[PDB]
């Protein structure tokens, strides 16, 4: 434990959910599905986003990614998915931290 | 800065660093440079990468990204940069976290 940064832990928190989902949430020799991918991001980002309206922002990304017929989510293929969410609302994010308030 | 999940906070920890670097570290009307980008990733990932040898993994990304001669680093452009780091060593990451340990 004991030495890793919170940035290290944050890159890790994005890999926790990757391995969680790729593995256990059906099958580890490989099942996933871009349906439950849209729910998983709604468990974990339950407060990041302002509405059903804001959902379409992630739904456009979720479309533009694994409409690819590989049956794989890859490490950075999972990242650009939510890195593309983290731009329009990322203005409010900075604001929260620079004011430290929430 | 509270009520949010640690996944929400992790997506935020990557945006703390985005605004830290793009803005404050030199100039907000636009300075950046892939020199201090290689250093910034070495402040915050002081342990994720296993050596100078492993550095070439991130150096390849740091090179290949702003081969886009925009003169900017952008929200998800900052993500694929370190999302490409978060794969070969992401095997060891999972291992740490599945043991809850180190
Ligand atoms: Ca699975
Ligand atoms: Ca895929
Ligand atoms: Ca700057
Ligand atoms: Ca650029």
């Amino acid at each position: 434990s004991d030495c890793y940064t919170e940035l290290e832990k944050a890159v890790i928190v994005l890999v926790e959910n990757f391995y969680k989902y790729v593995s256990k949430y059906s099958l580890v020799k490989n099942k996933i599905s871009k349906s439950s991918f849209r729910e998983m991001l709604q468990k974990e980002l339950n407060h990041m986003l302002s509405d059903t309206g804001n959902r379409k922002a992630a739904d456009k990304l979720i479309q533009n990614l694994d409409a690819n017929h590989d049956g794989r989510i890859s490490f950075d293929e999972y990242w650009t998915l939510i890195g593309g969410i983290t731009g329009p609302i990322a203005k409010l994010i900075h604001e929260q931290e620079q004011q430290s308030s929430s």
